[PDB]
């Protein structure tokens, strides 16, 4: 027997908008090295793709941008990865 | 190209092999810790025949249930108690 | 590219870096039988000694550090063995 | 209660009369990552004996680059037999 796990993984499918991009901002970065997932959603822009989809929320943990893992990624590099992502993006996130 | 990769793996348990892999990890997990990894993959088993899962891969979820904060002991039970059809989210080098 | 019934044994020669150390992390349990080998590679840092050498990968099994066997060695003790190792390290590992 | 064990690489050459000059024991039903092969005897005057390192009780971990993880006693014998004349063993010792 064990304590029931609390969190879930979700796949969020978004399309970049010329005006919004993906319509969210991030906070954080790795501190503990290669396996550290330190990136979280800091805000979701009203009327943007993430908002309209409805799933992504401030506080959610960002695990991947399509297949690109954010494990061990700095804040700077995470910004880069999001910027360089194609128009069609699936975010793997964990949620409370 | 330095980033790791996130992949989804769909497996069906087999009578002899189960899912066809073993896991390792500690028992003390912080709420957001992901400490479950693959230690071996059985030749002939579903994981092997599927071809994606490898030793060293990091197990992130089982049928959408996150392994964040989940101990090795709890993860074994989750995998053993899982239905025949499982979708795994993993990270890979 | 499926798993082989026979695994592989490999020697890896690394030099510690002042910032990276050996450039990898390990995982394993704390309870070990005297002959158990429960230590495995969990990550390899891009640009670190292990990465540049190109042999060591996550999932590899750590068998010795400069002839010191990991048999019966707990995760906490293995970390200490890697920390206490000199600059020039020879690893014996097993690989899938 | 006993110090860390020691891993050694032993370089031997097969001999026409002695082979490698040692025998092994172990079970047949190994798990994937089990290492259940051990040295049982070392022949006086054969390669292993002359080399001086290998002793009965030692654990045999590999034959050249072939791991004995999950390898049965039967299969280990065949791995040793099939090996070329130049052989490197990885062993563990007390
Ligand atoms: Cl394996
Ligand atoms: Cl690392
Ligand atoms: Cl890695
Ligand atoms: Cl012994």
């Amino acid at each position: 027997g064990h304590m029931s796990p609390e969190r879930e993984i979700t796949l969020v499918n978004l399309k970049k908008d010329a005006k919004y991009g993906l319509g969210f901002q991030i906070i954080g970065g790795e501190k503990m090295g290669r396996l550290d997932l330190g990136i979280f959603i800091s805000s979701v822009a009203p009327g943007g793709p993430a908002d309209l989809d409805g799933c992504l929320k401030p506080g959610d943990r960002l695990i991947s941008v399509n297949s690109v893992s954010l494990e061990g990624v700095s804040h700077h590099a995470a910004i880069e990865i999001l910027q360089n992502a194609p128009e069609d993006v699936t975010l793997v996130i964990s949620q409370p």
